[PDB]
């Protein structure tokens, strides 16, 4: 664990500190320093990353508690799967007002990534149980999952696969715009609808493609972008991080 502490990673790179690791930071109104993982790059950015899959260790389907605290596992070289913990993304990305990006980044099984950045992103408090929002879709090879999407089922499927302004759920704890419960039903915790378009925190299928026959009742319950790959492939690898949206400005 590296000495520089700060807010956020990137007041960590803006004292100086320059390589990826894990790092102590500690919010406003944060009760005690937390460890994080910083991606800190040759431009003095400072990310600090609350999402990671890259192998399929780190069992998804975890309740309300362990969304809200955090599970997983955190590395110096940034190799292992996590969630950072709800309570944790709040503190920091609500703390002072400052307008944070978040970046979405997706690793394909042939070696692409791809992106997708979102102005402005917050998630609320546990009383509004950690609602994700944010001001507009800034940009990526990705595309816009966040904005829902047409998959062809329902007149209503972008309505019903937006994922701007919905509050967190897990299979404990369900929250979304669906009379079932999708969290239950994929076996993740995600701000789900009814229920997805983007879902970073579904089943690590092998080899990306998987199809209905993969399970009893078909779910397309993968890790799924589906402005960028089909809803049956689930990417090898995904990053969610965070930075000061300034930090964006050419
Ligand atoms: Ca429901």
């Amino acid at each position: 664990i590296h000495d520089i502490t700060g807010k956020d990673c990137q007041d960590i790179a803006n004292k100086g500190a320059k390589q990826s690791g894990l790092y102590f930071i500690k919010p406003l109104k944060a009760n005690q320093q937390f460890l994080v993982y910083c991606e800190i790059d040759g431009s003095g950015n400072g990310w600090t990353v609350f999402q990671k899959r890259l192998d399929g260790s780190v069992d998804f389907k975890k309740n309300w508690i362990q969304y809200k605290e955090g599970f997983g596992h955190l590395s110096p070289t940034g190799t292992t799967e996590f969630w950072l913990g709800n309570e944790k993304i709040h503190l920091i990305s609500t703390q002072s007002a400052i307008p944070y990006a978040l970046r979405v980044e997706l690793e394909d099984w042939n070696g692409r990534t791809s992106t997708a950045d979102y102005a402005m992103f917050k998630v609320g408090p546990e009383a509004d149980k950690y609602r994700l929002t944010y001001a507009y879709f800034a940009g990526g090879d990705a595309g816009d999952a966040f904005d829902g999407f047409d998959f062809g089922d329902d007149p209503s499927d972008k309505f019903f696969t937006s994922h701007n302004g919905m509050q967190f759920s897990t299979w404990d704890n369900d929250n979304d715009k669906f009379e079932g419960n999708c969290a239950e039903q994929d076996g993740s915790g995600w701000w789900m609808n009814k229920c997805h378009a983007g879902h970073l925190n579904g089943v690590y299928y092998q080899g990306g493609t998987y199809s209905k026959a993969s399970t009893p009742n078909g779910y397309d319950n993968g890790i799924i972008w589906a402005t960028w790959k089909t809803r049956w492939y689930s990417m090898k690898k995904t990053t969610m991080k965070i930075i000061p949206f300034n930090r964006l400005t050419i």
